[PDB]
């Protein structure tokens, strides 16, 4: 592969760290006025990313529409994505309501709720069948229907009741559990594996609203399983999968929100796991 090409001279240059700054002086900048509004400075988790104005994601709600989320939408690949904060400890109703409104499928989570010794996200989903989470201020019921632990990553099956409809819905939540708390996975082999997982439950496909993904504050994750995904699924629909370049797609994503690959070891991560996906693949 010519990835492959690429991937073994940046490594044996040591240039990693040079070609993700280039990317990052590339990337795109755009305003957040909303995010920055000081009605909204509780809804925003420290340390993480502001989104962008022109691809917010907006709450159907009068009073304040804003949560910390953005539309990723990639054109050729088909594949739209919500990336968005961990839910603080107000704004669970907030991403549950968001969940409902954009009809989406599924939840992929890359984070352990605490890593490094600290609280990463709010508990927001139920951790028990018989105790189901009631969200009072956006009206949403929200039911464990059924868990499955395996040794990377559990997958669990979630009831969210609109209790103004009375409409229900599944939703499937990917919980990514073994991500280290320092640097990244040595193999890409078991966050692969959890992609095709998700790809399978269809809460990647055009039948549903766009999958919901988030990790920990600051540090990146939700973009490489974009990133990976898009790659990939571009490498089987292009008549040339060899023209398919990773910092081209993760420029286009970059579009969208900022803080996709936070660091040159995410970004070298990052061509691992399309490397090893597409010999997976293809
Ligand atoms: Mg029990």
């Amino acid at each position: 592969m010519e990835m492959e090409k690429e991937f073994e001279q940046i490594d044996k240059s040591g240039s990693w760290a040079a070609i993700y700054q280039d990317i990052r002086h590339e990337a795109s900048d755009f305003p957040c006025r909303v995010a920055k509004l000081p009605k909204n400075k509780n809804r925003n988790r420290y340390r993480d990313v502001s989104p962008f104005d022109h691809s917010r994601i907006k709450l159907h709600q009068e009073d304040n529409d804003y949560i910390n989320a953005s539309l990723i939408k990639m054109e050729e690949a088909q594949r739209s994505y919500i990336l968005t904060q961990g839910p603080l400890p107000n704004t669970c109703g907030h991403f549950w309501e968001m969940v409902w409104e954009q009809k989406s499928r599924g939840v992929v989570m890359l984070n352990r709720v605490m890593e490094k010794g600290s609280l990463k996200c709010a508990q927001y989903w139920p951790q028990k069948e018989e105790k189901e989470m009631i969200f009072e201020d956006t009206n949403l019921k929200l039911t464990l229907i059924s868990e499955d632990i395996k040794s990377y990553y559990t997958v669990r099956q979630l009831e969210l009741e609109n209790l103004t409809t009375q409409e229900t819905r599944e939703i499937l939540h990917f919980h990514y559990t073994t991500w280290p708390d320092f640097g990244v996975p040595e193999s890409p082999a078991s966050f692969l594996n959890f992609l095709f997982k998700v790809r399978e439950s269809g809460s990647l496909s055009p039948e549903h609203g766009p999958v919901v993904v988030h990790c920990s504050a600051g540090i990146g994750r939700s973009g490489t399983f974009c990133l990976a995904d898009t790659c990939l699924l571009l490498m089987d629909k292009r008549k040339d999968p060899s023209s398919v370049d990773i910092k081209k797609v993760l420029l286009e994503m970059r579009k969208f929100r900022m803080g996709l690959i936070q660091t040159a070891d995410q970004l070298r991560f990052s061509y691992l796991a399309v490397i090893e996906g597409a010999k997976f693949i293809m």
